[PDB]
């Protein structure tokens, strides 16, 4: 598809740096990373505007995020916790269009 993250799965055991990336063919400005949870929906962690670009989100706390090129946005969790496990979903978007990856699970032992 047009978005690609990598892990399709994750384990980490608590304490593990984890980075999860995200490829777009696209050719959009805008990359977004969400997580889904029961009851929140979709909550925005960190967004960027273009390459070298990157924006807080709403929950930003405990999640860095880089954007070394056009094509490619990574998530990394610096020090996973168990209440980081969850379904994340990057995004690539111009005006309100959103073009969303196929997620990926993230476990934390």
């Amino acid at each position: 598809a047009a978005v690609t993250q990598s892990p399709r799965n994750k384990v980490a055991v608590t304490g593990e740096k984890v980075t999860l990336s995200c490829q777009q063919t696209n050719n959009h400005n805008n990359m977004y990373w969400y997580r889904q949870d029961t009851g929140h929906g979709l909550r925005l962690i960190h967004y960027s505007y273009g390459a070298g670009n990157t924006e807080k989100g709403d929950i930003p706390d405990g999640y860095e995020a880089s954007r070394p090129s056009h094509e490619q946005f990574s998530l990394i969790l610096v020090s996973a916790t168990p209440s980081q496990s969850s379904v994340y979903f990057c995004a690539s978007g111009v005006g309100g269009t959103l073009y969303f990856g196929a997620g990926t699970r993230l476990s934390v032992l």
